[PDB]
């Protein structure tokens, strides 16, 4: 099981880098800098986390693989902008990521803004065309959910949150790091089991089902980096090492459990809570 | 034609701040200071230009006036949230817009950050709602020509230009800075025509016709600009590339042009006609 997900995983990071080149050419023209800015930033980086879940979630429903893989491209254009911003001096201050210099960097701050703000765009675009679905109220759906999970009510709101924490000298508790997570990582991460039930016409059972994964799966991740990272609160510093431990776990059997009325159709999704997340 | 202008205006001004302030509740929890700012941002501003182009084009057919409103919100979505990342000190590090501090001065560098991201997010969130229209091919045309106008093949494309401009010595020539207006202002006045055409179910000739105004009203915008800065007072401007006289006359000339694509319109036009001409 580990290894027909090792191999997913690598169908998968290489699909997206075609898509992403494909979806970047370099203009001739003064824009040459913002769309190699934009590429640097997109392709070859991560190990596609987003996407991954996109493709194992439509698997449950044999959607179109094609179009599975553009709503890919799609949440990764968020998620890759998000963490172009969020390396910028003003934010997180990072030189480096992939064991690569940051966009702002390796081109400069002002880059680093607009590369940024042309990917959520794209985000968008890349939902917007036909080739995702022939129903047009399934795209609406995808493009609605994706503008609540990236904006005030999801990514960017758990952004600023954290922000928040940083430049308050009052410590946070533990329901607002759990909606501190939620917003910050479990956006994105619902999107990607929702688009799934979406993509495939699923019922509101279905629908919560594949939501739940995303959020215990999500909290999950936040307390196993709380914990790999070792002022303001985290899970490990209110839980404490060991009950963080134990809930890490806990929640990845959840995870897994709300997948149980699932056949093996859900196989993919069960690995990736397990030797991803644990 | 300008005094029910500058009605209009005045109404669409107030339509747009109430919009605005319904759709960003303040929230108590840590996100407060985010959705301040963006208010801050969004809220009385503001001429409106852009929501008062959808309006005048919506009007030209039988468009929900509410629901017309409801797109300007989200055409205003991108336009704000562009001057916020303009301002900032990576950019044009202006303290001030129209006597108001901006969002980074008011607040702070990544405050100005996240409330543009989370405003351009808004826009697309606003766009999807059955609010818009009830036809879904309607929304999805919006939502497909509102990315466009707003990615590296419209506004931030053109920002980017701009950008290479004043970090450059070479200095643009004339195909260069047309292409630079047409991305960086036109992409957003040709969302504004083509909604109007959208939310009409218009045919292609109708539509070619008001994203023609919106080319040509674009331009004459970004030359009497190019104008009133100098008036005020190293990289190329039309004013610089055409001199005084030609880009004066060329900016009233792309008026009459506008306004030319509507002469199918009876007076409903008849706003869109007044911008053009205010546009000068
Ligand atoms: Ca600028």
């Amino acid at each position: 099981m580990a290894v027909n997900l090792k191999t997913m995983m690598e169908q998968v990071a290489q699909d997206i880098d075609r898509l992403f080149a494909e979806q970047l050419p370099v203009p001739e023209d003064p824009r040459r800098r913002l769309v190699e800015a934009m590429r640097y930033a997109a392709i070859g980086g991560g190990k596609r986390l987003r996407p991954l879940l996109v493709v194992a979630t439509c698997a449950l429903f044999n959607v179109d693989r094609e179009a599975a893989l553009r709503v890919g491209m799609a949440i990764e254009c968020i998620h890759v902008y998000s963490l172009i911003h969020d390396d910028m001096p003003c934010m997180d201050n990072d030189d480096l990521r992939r064991g690569k210099p940051t966009v702002h960097k390796a081109f400069d701050d002002a880059s680093a803004v607009l590369s940024g703000d042309a990917l959520q765009a794209l985000a968008f675009e890349i939902l917007s065309e036909e080739k995702i679905h022939t129903d047009p109220h399934v795209r609406l759906e995808l493009i609605q959910a994706l503008a609540i999970a990236s904006g005030k009510d999801g990514m960017v709101g758990g952004q600023a949150i954290d922000l928040a924490a940083e430049t308050s000298t009052v410590p946070f508790d533990l329901p607002t790091i759990t909606r501190l997570q939620q917003l910050k990582t479990g956006a994105l991460f619902g999107f990607c089991l929702e688009a799934g039930a979406i993509m495939g016409r699923q019922n509101k059972d279905i629908r919560d089902r594949l939501k739940a994964y995303a959020r215990d799966i999500g909290l999950a991740f936040q307390i196993a980096d709380d914990l790999i990272d070792a002022g303001k609160a985290t899970f490990l510093s209110l839980l404490g090492l060991e009950k963080a431990r134990s809930q890490a776990q806990a929640l990845v059997d959840q995870a897994i459990a709300h997948l149980s009325v699932f056949g093996s159709e859900a196989d993919y999704l069960r690995s990736i809570a397990r030797y991803i997340v644990a």
